[PDB]
């Protein structure tokens, strides 16, 4: 009853949307990026870029977050088409996990095989740096409310595998890439919590008892859903700051968006090879 | 004033159902099972059986997954009166915790006095195999709604006390009944989360940092409920798949109802005795 | 949109209540202390006293639990103007987040500039006992609700840093105090989880793992609004119960009041000089 209307309704909205986007399009994309915090200039490499801002598209969220700019940009990424979300959305705004992860259900619409995920992080790894690329290979769900819960979209199973939530060969094709760059690259454990308080010194060390080597407020929702929507995923975590035992400072958003824009161009050397190579 | 109209709404709910299935009953079971997913043949070993289903009971919830038939059973299982769920509710399904627990409520009203609760889980001890019974001596809340916030139902306490949550009689006594049986049995924590996606390897690892040996997605809720109304419990999760660092593979719903259907027996062999002993 | 209008809402209550307060109070307090299970008798220690029940106060939670007596006290603690919460709000009462911390976005509206914080716990730290008193130096939030997500109030950070959320410079003084007069504490990590059942032994173990010394069910929320608040925290957990591995017993909440009394004299003189020495 409740559950199947909410779906329903869901549905309407995805198709919807859809429709709209299409009509606005004149590409056929089969990669989507999302760009988190500091990450939006990786758009100023694509090229015969057009844009459609999140608030004039039809049931869309808006990004309220200083450093996401709220645009769907499409373009080349060195020779493929390509769709960006510049700027993404957030539980600790206030959106639920299905308003945070409805663009991954409209992707899936628009014909999208592959979602790259980026976002800004903190370090838990004592190895890592700021301003180091982790790849992410694996991700703890620490969120408490799950973009899945709720009358299944039939689409996808019910019970979704996540042994694999991260593409093997994508990795490996980008572990390859960084290595004939010259591109340092971390891999590890991305988490992801609701936030909007940074870690205390606690938290960070619970998150690194738990096997976390990143933590950040994203991600994972979308990465749920496009496990659910048959969508491969590859994703890089930015290190911003560290939440290590014995090296914890004040960190602010400023910052991490500084530090972010500063690996912006690592980062998206890599994913624009991994896009053309394929 | 609205978390008491909601408790007044709630115990409204409890009593209709209860004089509902009573004015069907025409026996005085005092112990109840229920059964997860593929277990619900333990039912073909029920004697002068009858049925409701819970499409006809009012203001139950309806079971959606595969695998749960969706109906009380009642009848003899050996020489005592018992009642059976043939299915269950879980929070995935986007029921509250409410929802979730509302029968045990409800069981409370008809006479039931002993609650044994039945699982499907994933094995994180590294020395479980599918197929083995673990008999559960505690359990990990991890879902993110407590079947007991807001106003109290007052027959219970408001901080229930959870320091023999399982009975300790009961498990000796299945114990023993395992022993003479030559049936092999595990022992050990169930740690109770969300889902709907099954864990991905860092999530099993945390589980297992954490102290579980077995997780799945139900059972906590009801064993808290049951505790609250004074029910005594026994619970036996059957691991029917692996969650164990180095041993992961895909999984799927499908086959964790061939596994745990292939267990039941064994499961049913020791709750008929337990049932009748006492 | 809704987000916003919740927030103008918020805003609204908070200035109607804090108006309230202003026209029923005739002194300054710059100091609150919020008082948690059986530790109200602090109150018998402030002189000049004035008392406004939270039933009287617009938009005001009021106190369900037993040991909350539910009434704001005005007056000298020592020689200074405090202000305290005699009782608090619990998220297991069924109060949201919002409604848990609305205290303390009016006590920033009426002038304080600090805040202490006390609570019951059980001890997992397994050198404690009961009746000692944990100068709490850092926590974890293990609710699943926090109380900044949504719109920020835009007086505080969007993202609050929490490297310090505990003040040093107060917790240096206070065991200054405490050496003074020969009242022993200790120090540690606070976890505070929403309940309202006590732990399982399981549950405890996992609190130990993750690196907390003390558990309850409180406090975190206040403390983290405080922080958004610039309001500068102080908080001390008394040990009413064993959450030790190998030692835990049936608890009740009758007896955790019993031993925080008991406990309350020697915490009242540490926070009597810790407000008297500044
Ligand atoms: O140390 C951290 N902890 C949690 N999140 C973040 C972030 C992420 N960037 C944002 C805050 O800078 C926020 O959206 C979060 O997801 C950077 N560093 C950290
Ligand atoms: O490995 C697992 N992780 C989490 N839950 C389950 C289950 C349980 N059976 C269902 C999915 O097969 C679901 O209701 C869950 O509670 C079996 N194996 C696992
Ligand atoms: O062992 C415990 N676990 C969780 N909470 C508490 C408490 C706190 N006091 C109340 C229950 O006695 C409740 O509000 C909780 O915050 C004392 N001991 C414990």
């Amino acid at each position: 009853n409740l559950y199947f209307q909410s779906m329903m309704a869901m549905l309407e909205k995805i198709q919807e949307t859809a429709a709209f986007l299409k009509g606005k399009m004149h590409t056929s994309p089969e990669t989507a990026i999302i760009l988190g915090t500091g990450l939006g200039s990786l758009a100023n490499e694509i090229t015969e870029k057009y844009e459609i801002k999140y608030e004039d598209i039809p049931n869309f969220p808006v990004s309220t977050v200083e450093g996401h700019s709220g645009k769907l940009i499409f373009g080349k990424l060195g020779n493929k088409e390509i769709m960006a979300m510049q700027g993404r959305f957030h539980y600790y705004e206030g959106y639920s996990m299905k308003e945070v992860t409805f663009p991954v259900r409209v992707m899936r619409e628009l014909g999208i095989k592959t979602l790259f995920v980026s976002n800004a992080s903190g370090g838990t790894n004592p190895e890592f740096e700021i301003g180091d690329l982790m790849i992410i290979t694996d991700h703890i769900n620490y969120f408490p409310e799950h973009p899945l819960r709720g009358k299944n979209i039939p689409y996808g199973p019910r019970f979704p595998d996540m042994s694999e939530a991260y593409d093997k060969e994508l990795i490996r094709k980008a572990d390859a890439i960084a290595a004939e760059k010259g591109i340092k690259v971390q891999h590890g454990i991305y988490i992801g919590t609701q936030g909007p308080t940074f870690e205390t010194p606690a938290e960070y060390k619970l998150f690194h008892i738990l096997g976390a080597d990143a933590v950040g407020m994203s991600t994972v929702p979308e990465v749920i859903v496009a496990n659910h929507c048959g969508i491969k995923v590859f994703g890089i975590s930015v290190v911003t700051d560290l939440g290590v035992e014995g090296k914890i400072v004040e960190v602010s958003h400023e910052e991490v968006q500084k530090a972010a824009d500063a690996a912006q161009p690592k980062m998206t050397t890599i994913m624009r090879e991994l896009i053309n190579r394929a």
